[PDB]
């Protein structure tokens, strides 16, 4: 697959200028991660997510740069209903750029906190979520990919709450070792806090997103017990609690049953032994069993 080649100016223009103001006021800002800005934009007759790379945290330009070109080429390569589609890119001008298919559902992450006040998902929606995310790191690790940052702000939402896998900056082919360890800490699981590259990491990071689905609850709250969501698996296991006592309450229709069916593919996805985890078709086929 080989993109459209956009120019800085009409991806500038589209954005009002790249607008760092929300939606909600007139601006074009729809979120922000570590390594750049997403803004809202219209194009060829298209309501498209600009997103303009910019760090904004450590981070060499050729770094970034390297994120910008491993981003293309994961998209050049995969092509699935659950990942995003980007458009084309921009490279001419002062700022990189990466054009997509415009979310109108924005990041599950988002959704999960019901920011600015949008409506809790049902447990029918997270179901589909769950299920959608899962067959986009299937697909990715079919295509011997690892995609280091799986995440709820990376797991997008369409105009049907489609789940769709974003934000491939960091993915990797494919146990190798790194010397730069990156990733978003309270997902990541603890060979890949050490430096390992393994898709078995992607699995873990799975885990603490669905706890994310059943819970409602962000994976780290500074001014929460436990700080971090993946903690929750072993005061559960501790009998000091119980998966119920953790449900979402922002939801009408979850029955226990399915609750407890998806809580037992968490759980099994953050085994603290990468070997021990099971592969993703296995966490498809107990997420599809799910539902039947
Ligand atoms: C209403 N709304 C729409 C969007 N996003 C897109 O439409 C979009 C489409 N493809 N795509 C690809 C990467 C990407 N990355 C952002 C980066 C900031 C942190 C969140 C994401 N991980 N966003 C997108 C957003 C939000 F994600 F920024 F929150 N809100």
């Amino acid at each position: 697959t080989r993109f459209h080649s956009f120019s800085f100016y009409e991806l500038k223009n589209v954005t009002n200028n790249f607008d760092e103001r929300p939606i909600s006021v007139g601006g074009n800002k729809m979120g922000e991660g570590g390594f750049g800005v997403v803004y809202k934009g219209y194009v060829n007759n298209t309501t498209v997510a600009v997103k303009k790379l910019a760090a904004m945290v450590d981070i060499t330009t050729e770094e970034l740069k390297q994120q910008f070109d491993q981003e293309i080429k994961v998209m050049a390569k995969c092509q699935h209903e659950n990942l995003v589609e980007l458009l084309g890119f921009s490279s001419d001008g002062d700022d990189l750029c990466l054009v997509y298919v415009y979310m109108p559902n924005g990041s599950l992450l988002d959704r999960l906190s019901c920011l600015d006040g949008t409506p809790p998902l049902s447990w029918h929606m997270r179901c589909k979520i769950a299920q959608g995310a899962a067959n986009g790191i299937n697909f990715l690790h079919e295509n011997h990919h690892i995609h280091r940052d799986i995440k709820s702000a990376n797991i997008l939402l369409d105009e049907a709450f489609t789940a769709k896998i974003s934000d491939f900056g960091l993915a990797r082919a494919s146990t190798v070792m790194t010397s730069r360890i990156v990733g978003t800490t309270a997902y990541m699981a603890p060979e890949a806090l050490r430096g390992e590259i393994t898709p078995k990491s992607d699995i873990y990071s799975f885990g603490v997103v669905l706890l994310e689905i059943i819970t409602g609850l962000p994976a780290v709250d500074e001014h929460r017990e436990p700080q971090l969501l993946l903690d929750i698996k072993e005061e559960i296991e501790d009998e000091e609690k119980t998966i119920e006592d953790y449900i979402d309450k922002k939801m009408n229709d979850a029955d226990s049953t399915s609750v407890e069916a998806m809580y037992s593919v968490a759980s099994q996805c953050l085994h603290e032994k990468k070997n021990k985890r099971p592969d993703i078709k296995k966490v498809q086929q107990l997420l599809q069993e799910m539902t039947a």
